[PDB]
């Protein structure tokens, strides 16, 4: 049960990364670390912490929009 709660905390942390990245105002601070795949990479760790196929597909799209937002301003 300690384990369950620990994984749940980790899961909610990554889910909240995606919520934070929804907002345009949060991109400049977010873009300082992890590059365009910052959210693509967190999604891999969320999939290990447990995610439904439906939520994965949603966040797969959000992670691609993050990359697009990142390239738009920081890309070569």
């Amino acid at each position: 049960l300690m384990r369950v709660f620990s994984k749940e905390a980790t899961r909610k942390y990554y889910l909240d990364l995606f919520k934070r990245a929804d907002f345009t105002a949060n991109l400049p601070k977010l873009a300082k670390k992890g590059g365009p795949d910052r959210l693509n990479d967190a999604l891999k760790k969320l999939r290990k912490a447990g995610i439904s196929e439906e939520k994965f597909a949603e966040l797969k799209g959000a992670a691609a929009k993050y990359a697009d937002d990142w390239y738009r301003i920081y890309g070569k």
